[PDB]
């Protein structure tokens, strides 16, 4: 039970999410490290928007499915 991340930053950041999980509590585990709203980010999978609020059983996601976490990382 597998998932795969890749950010913008081409860093490799993984993670562990199990298949009862919501992208909602992926994409606010990686805000929280970051301490930013999740407006300021945005997921893309299969050229489509990843709409906030739906769960990869319903979504039928599969293990090792890549996910397109793109953000803006605070600093400068």
């Amino acid at each position: 039970m597998q998932i795969f991340v890749k950010t913008l930053t081409g860093k490799t950041i993984t993670l562990e999410v199990e298949p009862s999980d919501t992208i909602e509590n992926v994409k606010a585990k990686i805000q929280d490290k970051e301490g930013i709203p999740p407006d300021q980010q945005r997921l893309i999978f299969a050229g489509k928007q990843l709409e906030d609020g739906r769960t990869l059983s319903d979504y039928n996601i599969q293990k090792e499915s890549t996910l397109h976490l793109v953000l803006r990382l605070r600093g400068g």
